[PDB]
């Protein structure tokens, strides 16, 4: 049936036990007003009933002799894909994040459609959670977190809404062994005529630590006006500050500043983690990204795509092989994919916060992913638990980075 | 320390479809007069017992090419020890679903391949311990022995530590063929159990009283192991029939004793007939009894490994029966109510039946591929039904 376009084949290919290639999202809701004490157990019961499943959630991987294809899954077992779980006492945010860190570590089964929805009960003050896991071969990261929003509605009076499973690389080619495709990368790089070493950039384990948090938008806009910067600048500065504090605290802050892979096009933006004052760092970040985007002003899509693909080929060789440290090119991904501008509800349950859960790799231990929802900006930090001890502390380091800017300007 | 060669095999057999870790489901009761926050209190005290004795502090490394254990320096006890809870209504059914999910997840080779999951939210003042350890680090009999050796017969003993702290395929398959051809000089039906599997698991467990089983023994003049086997035979027969997939010929069980291949007589229609032919079969079969055994199984290893030899399947299911403690056991005052093994499925061995005994009861642990064995939990009913048919037929 439907074949596997070459980018989907790639996420299957570089998947291994230490780098699962699934994305995820963590949605936090409040009990709908006037809900029985046992509202989540009631909810799980009727979701188990809902057995109709539509594309892409009924697709499953199969091979036609040698080539991977999707196929319509005749016998899908909804109690494999849908799960009702509970947090251990005391059921607060620290426990919710431990649950997602454990669950996000686990490889998905390739013999079934590669999605899971986890309904979590046991949260303290009349909240519940949805943790959704989908393989990148089946759904990329943004349309995943668009489906999770499209699954909701603006009207809190409305009920009977469905669940998510029932809804209305340029010069690459083939499967190969790693030396084979790595050598095609050298050839590509060499006939193209011819970022510091960091603790974030080493081989990783398959265990994850997830840290998420919300920050109020107008709090951040206040910092924008004071410094004459954009929202994107401040949030990138919050990441630069947090990363700086974290690596100092580990005595592992490099002398050269960190560099971030930043979609906007693709910017290789310096984070300036060698700068000490916060206002200085924000503005060097602001102009540094302003100027890096302008190198795209006089370029057509064909150009950007080719410039993008040629610039990153050495980084791809290093990620795949670990044999070219000087080619690391960026120390972390900081992704920002904007979300819905107004409050949302699932059958009268208010979405209180939506947090993406992204992919770590060998030599990218940390992936910072960002989104916005109405009042707030949402930070999702996913990291290898071994190479990044105490990763949850980066939430306080982000918050301290924003408060330092606020003090410096007296807001 | 380098891995002994059988430890190397379990790392080599492992794939996403067949993780090679074993597990144990221990069921406990609250110690007498313990508070309602007992497990949360227990959880927080186990986070502190931070010293880890071998093998639980070993981790896999390689010297140039060959695999070796090394002591793990930086052990993260928050990774290996987890504290988790059952969703509503906290039944044993929720508990078996929790184990089914955890047991499907590959272990991380970058850390000591063990895990202990303390489970709260059981309905009536009980907690559970789901322990998972990789076979290449600790095999199934040592895991269960260690798991009971962690307990004591004294309900007043306290300060008792947790388990972690106490005193290529073508090439190999072609070598299998050569070993078969230089051994065949010697002067099991197709079945739904025996297809390729997924890595998703379903675990079903249940206890039965040994007095109930002994009554059936005396009535028919069979042993305990015969009747326990007849329960398995009866259970498999019902399950396959309801699936419209009971083959003509009888299933054969691989049964460790040495190793005997016992007909389960799943074509026989009557409970007593099936019980007795199983009893005479296993009698005869061991009345014939490391070289005959490990050579008569090389063809089965070939099919399991390659799927290229279906008439060599040799057995449809493993039924292992390890004995266990005679007297009631305790952990810092918490009474062990039950101890259930969680074994390993493989390609063309979608179901594994592992048995143990504790105090007055025999424990059945069924672990199967969730897709190959839809509604695996019905087996526990068909097990019970197998014993009732025997009771009913003898008028007990
Ligand atoms: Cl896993
Ligand atoms: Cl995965
Ligand atoms: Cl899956
Ligand atoms: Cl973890
Ligand atoms: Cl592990
Ligand atoms: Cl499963």
């Amino acid at each position: 049936m439907t074949p596997l376009n070459p980018t989907d084949q790639l996420f299957l290919w570089l998947e291994k036990r230490q780098q699962p290639m699934h994305v995820g999202g963590l949605q936090l809701f409040s009990f709908p007003e006037g809900a029985p004490d046992d509202y989540v157990a009631q909810l799980a019961d009727q979701l188990r009933q809902k057995t109709e499943v539509t594309a892409p959630f009924n697709q499953r991987l199969s091979y036609r002799l040698g080539q991977p294809v999707w196929v319509e899954d005749e016998h899908l077992d909804l109690e494999h894909h849908f799960r009702f779980e509970a947090l251990p006492t005391p059921g607060r945010i620290r426990e919710l994040l431990s649950f997602v860190s454990a669950e996000h570590s686990h490889l998905m089964d390739r013999e079934r459609p590669m999605w899971e929805v986890h309904l979590i009960e046991g949260l303290k003050d009349r909240q519940f959670a949805l943790y959704t896991k989908v393989h990148h071969s089946l759904v990329d990261g943004v349309s995943a977190m668009r489906m999770a929003t499209r699954m909701l509605s603006e009207n809190p009076d409305e009920h009977g809404m469905p669940p998510i499973w029932d809804l209305p690389g340029l010069s690459g080619r083939q499967l190969g062994t790693i030396p084979t495709v790595a050598k095609e990368l050298l050839k590509t790089i060499n006939q193209a005529r011819k970022a510091p070493r960091c603790m974030l950039n080493q081989k990783i384990t398959g265990s994850r630590r997830f840290a998420a948090q919300s920050w109020c938008l107008k709090r951040i806009r206040a910092v924008c006006e004071a410094y004459g910067t954009t929202v994107n600048d401040v949030v990138t500065a919050m990441c630069a500050a947090a990363l700086r504090t974290y690596l100092m605290n580990q005595d592992a802050l490099p002398e050269k500043p960190l560099v971030a892979f930043v979609p906007v096009g693709v910017i290789l933006a310096s984070l300036h983690t060698d700068v000490q004052e916060a206002g200085e760092r924000l503005l060097k970040i602001h102009h540094g990204m302003e100027e890096a985007k302008q190198r795209y002003r006089h370029m057509s899509p064909e150009e950007i795509v080719n410039y993008t693909a040629l610039t990153l080929a050495p980084a791809a060789f290093h990620l795949l092989t670990g044999l070219a440290p000087k080619w690391q090119t960026f120390n972390v991904v900081i992704s920002n994919v904007p979300g819905p501008s107004r409050p949302l509800y699932w059958n009268g349950a208010k979405l209180e916060g939506m947090y993406p859960v992204s992919i770590d790799m060998d030599r990218l231990a940390l992936n910072m992913t960002l989104t916005s929802y109405n009042d707030q900006v949402e930070f999702g930090l996913i990291g290898c638990r071994r190479t990044l001890p105490s990763l949850q502390r980066m939430l306080d380091y982000l918050e301290q980075g924003l408060a330092e800017l606020e003090l410096n300007a007296g807001l």
